[PDB]
């Protein structure tokens, strides 16, 4: 049993859209230190890591902890009645049931039904949101896949079609690179249909830290009020 | 005959609208104390009840009083076409045509052709639109009906799904609910797809009346430019 | 070969996509007074000629005068991913490719592959391009083809449908008219569809000029960054 308080609606209906565009159903362990989840895409191509401690929720009580099923396309559309400015109350008593109430010019609760990594990357780069999301949407126009090139103090991402071309350098003098950490010429491709969601909702300003390897998986990872954690694993392209 | 003026097209055409989404065609009254239609929507579960008086016009102008049919489908569109600081003319002579004149940066004239209660109440409750509206919405994602309960100084509305529910409680401590007078509890079932056209359109601080009765037809009122006035009557759901 | 340096990339990809709209592929002339290019849209009705002088570029540099073919639905995609402060960097070398780089936070550059009047007008108009717009979308509403109708100090737009009818007039005290030289009444219908996509993109306060005959065609200009300059000849309705 439960009762955790977050304040922005919006926010959180935001967090659980993103992941609901990779995972269709998952499950949530809350304990009293915070709420984590795990779970892979149907192509099992991504595995998505979320860790919400309960520093970001107005109020955590967690009387017992407790692992809960979710259907993800059920909750967003009921998160996304919620606004800006609203409070939104997570209940959890014996019964199967997720309460869900909504708290702002009125008290609406909804009832929802419950259901039942080590790699040796050689390169790590720390780039703005806002570059990450147009290099994505830039490769989209001209391919399925991104290659990601790191060297020392300096990235690139290109992407190769049928008779087009992208390409985004990065150097420290850049104001998109934040940090760059390489120990020896790395180069990998992944899709860009995967990478599109993943960076979907990605601030323009937050920071985003992407390590990977030779045509091995990125791991990307961000924050969510600073303190919440959301990790990717995306494996590389055949 | 007559020349109305009425200052703000888009607020006019967004009054129409929301009349269109239950009525097609239409009879306007048009009197020298104002402007009224009723009518019925195609499956007559919705009574609608319009009154604009002369005051809520920047000039009200009736030689003759006239009744004058109308396509809605097509009178939106064309009143879709005016701004918010356009002013609106609508003139009628003798033909059966009706003008309407959009005047903002440039005068433009368009020529239409033109074709040819008393229930006992035990509920009555006054809340603020916005709650009105959020509490439909909210419904329509568990349900295709909604049930209202009111009490002694408590209102409730409620909507059971196949395995979801949605409830949402106001009392008189609560800001969404500005009066409430019960004769004894009354509760009844509507269609969610009516109210959601009825609450089409409808403001976030405009004061909303409802009234009701066990298993009985509910009445819906509010006011347009506060003299304006919209009220439906909807049978209770089967 | 050459370097032309345009700040402001959504600008620019709104010129491109308003030219889209009639043309799919067309030669541009790049020479050192400016980028010009002409065509005729697939119906052969409507002309466009463009004209964009040295002047509104932040750095224009042309090594050698020379003629590049492009695909249009392809250019404004990939302009399209530029913002408005963005800005756009157009260079061309040896080989049959346009090297398009968006610059803002971080540089991205796209390689494209490049692929192989004197009438007797009897009015002149100059009108703003809000009440064209308007006059164009009104007259969509009632008919495919609206009425031209200029004389003394007197200009009007008239469209007439199966049963409905909108006519815009204006005067020399009206604000939408600036000017106006008539040599004797003028009429002649063109095809609203075209004209729906001339006044794509057209601003609110610039001033279009509108020169036509009896039975003749239009012809349209109105400029682009004040120098800028696109001129449309629109052949008379059959």
């Amino acid at each position: 049993p439960f009762e955790i308080v977050f304040e922005g609606a919006k926010e959180f209906a935001q967090l659980i859209d993103t992941a609901s565009k990779l995972i269709d159903e998952a499950a949530f362990k809350v304990t009293e230190d915070g709420i984590s989840m795990r779970a892979m895409d149907p192509s099992r191509v991504v595995l998505i890591d979320l860790n919400l401690p309960s520093s970001i929720f107005s109020k955590y009580e967690v009387v017992e902890p407790e692992t809960i099923g979710v259907n993800l396309d059920h909750l967003k559309k009921i998160l996304k009645r919620g606004k800006a400015k609203d409070t939104l109350i997570l209940k959890k008593g014996e019964e199967n049931f997720l309460e869900i109430t909504i708290q702002g010019t009125a008290t609406r609760t909804f009832r929802v039904p419950l259901i039942d990594p080590e790699l040796p990357f050689t390169a790590k780069v720390v780039v703005l949101g806002e570059v990450l999301k147009d290099a994505v949407k830039d490769a989209s126009l001209v391919s399925d896949s991104i290659k990601f090139i790191a060297r020392e103090n300096e990235f690139i991402m290109k992407a190769e079609g049928e008779t087009q071309e992208v390409e985004i350098k990065l150097t420290l003098e850049d104001e998109g690179l934040l940090d760059i950490e390489v120990q020896e010429e790395t180069k990998s491709a992944y899709g860009v249909s995967y990478l599109s969601d993943m960076v979907k909702g990605l601030g323009k300003a937050d920071e985003v830290t992407i390590k990977f390897g030779n045509e091995m998986p990125m791991q990307m990872e961000y924050y969510i009020r600073d303190e919440g954690r959301l990790t990717f694993l995306l494996a590389p392209r055949v």
